[PDB]
């Protein structure tokens, strides 16, 4: 198994998700459509990013390592969509959406910049993102959860189900970044990539399938 192969698997998984979310969003009421559209964009962007990486593009040499730029472009665009999805589910008002979306962006921009910096100062960027991520988790389990408590029993359950999925799995990315090439480079690129592809598919497509499951029921 090689990087190219892992990237293709990522692209295929994202493509299957995209097609299923677009298809499932065939009917979609005049207000429940925004959810499906977010799911299609999320997995859609990731698919492209992966095909691009698969086609060997965006492999940027930094110091003595490689940085998959497409991966970060993907995250910078898709993570805010996920937050937006949870915000819609939790029923947030513009103000709260703003705070969570900016914290998210700080996390992603910081991780991207840190990866691109060859020197040791890069850990200072990683720290920024990590700190911003804590604030994000705070809003997900506190203020956003409280807000979701105002929605019906089932919507509240879906929100909690997706919230846990997101919080637990997102908390793992930083550890892989730190042990992978960007950090101490303990884990090899292939191992780093294999792990991240699994994580990307679950936090994106699995996340979408759990949502579809809930929708069907209700
Ligand atoms: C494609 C889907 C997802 C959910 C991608 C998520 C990426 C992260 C949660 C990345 C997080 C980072 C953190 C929390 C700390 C600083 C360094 C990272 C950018 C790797
Ligand atoms: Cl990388």
């Amino acid at each position: 198994v090689g990087l190219t192969t892992l990237f293709w698997l990522g692209a295929i998984g994202m493509l299957v998700g995209t097609l299923a979310f677009a298809w499932a969003g065939r009917d979609a009421g005049s207000g429940e459509r925004r959810y499906y559209v977010t799911l299609v964009g999320i997995s859609g962007i990731a698919a492209v990013a992966y095909v691009v990486m698969a086609l060997g593009v965006g492999w940027v040499p930094v110091a003595e390592r490689t940085v998959f730029a497409p991966r970060y472009i993907d995250w910078i665009l898709t993570t805010p969509l996920i937050v937006y999805f949870l915000g819609l589910l939790a029923g947030l008002d513009s103000r709260e959406f703003g705070i969570v979306i900016t914290l998210n962006t700080v996390v992603m921009l910081a991780g991207f910049a840190g990866a691109m910096v060859p020197g040791i100062e890069r850990y200072a960027l990683f720290g920024m993102g990590a700190v911003a991520f804590l604030g994000l988790v705070y809003y997900l389990v506190g203020p956003m959860t409280e807000s979701a408590s105002q929605r019906s029993s089932g919507i509240k359950s879906l929100y909690v189900r997706l919230r846990n999925l997101t919080v637990i799995l997102w908390a793992i990315y930083p550890f892989i970044w730190l042990l992978g090439p960007p950090g101490v480079a303990l884990l090899t690129p292939t191992v780093d990539v294999a792990l991240i592809v699994y994580l990307d598919l679950v936090t994106k497509v699995g996340f979408g399938f759990i949502a579809l499951d809930a929708a069907a029921t209700l």
